């Protein structure tokens, strides 16, 4: 598809059988995503935005659906405001930007 | 042009009569610059990201070049790690997200 930026670029995910919303996030270098469970083990990371940082639990080689396009990689849980896909998965659905 | 997305998406922005570098980012509504001075008025207020909120003054009827294509909009300035483009401006280059 092809997504203008008048409105904020939500897309369906889906991770560990639920579905939830996140936004397509070319400023985001890693996926984060709100408090939930995943499984195996987790490795500890600090990520910084515009307020300072947050501590995240890293969560490698998770399955998860990007707006119908699968992709398996690292996902951090924590809390972040909104569910984020940063490029390390918008690399594995083939995202690029355009203008 | 195509961007991917293996990198951050850094481009050069003139504003103000400065020359920066600056992030594409659709996970980001506003823009928001670095301290600098811009002629006008402005009016305080808050935005938050991962980390919590800061404080900026937002300049409206700003003028900015991305990449070589003008546009104009309201530019946020303040404590941000990283000059931001957000969709506000993306817009208006045109800019869309494709896979
Ligand atoms: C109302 O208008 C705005 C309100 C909020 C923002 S933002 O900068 O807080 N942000 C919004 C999302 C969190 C919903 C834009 C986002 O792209 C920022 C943009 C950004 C980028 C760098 C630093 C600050 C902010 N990225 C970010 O926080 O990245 C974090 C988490 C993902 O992995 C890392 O990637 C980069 C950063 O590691 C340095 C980590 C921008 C405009
Ligand atoms: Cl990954
Ligand atoms: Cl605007
Ligand atoms: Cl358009
Ligand atoms: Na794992
Ligand atoms: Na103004």
């Amino acid at each position: 598809p092809q997504i203008t930026l008048w409105k904020r670029p939500l897309v369906t995910i889906k991770i560990g059988g639920q579905l939830k919303e996140a936004l397509l996030d070319t400023g985001a270098d890693d996926t984060v995503i709100e408090e939930m469970s995943l499984p195996g083990r987790w490795k500890p990371k600090m990520i910084g935005g515009i307020g300072g940082f947050i501590k995240v639990r890293q969560y490698d080689q998770i399955i998860i659906e990007i707006a119908g396009h699968k992709a398996i990689g690292t996902v951090l849980v924590g809390p972040t405001p909104v569910n984020i896909i940063g490029r390390n998965l918008l690399t594995q659905i083939g995202a690029t930007l355009n203008f």
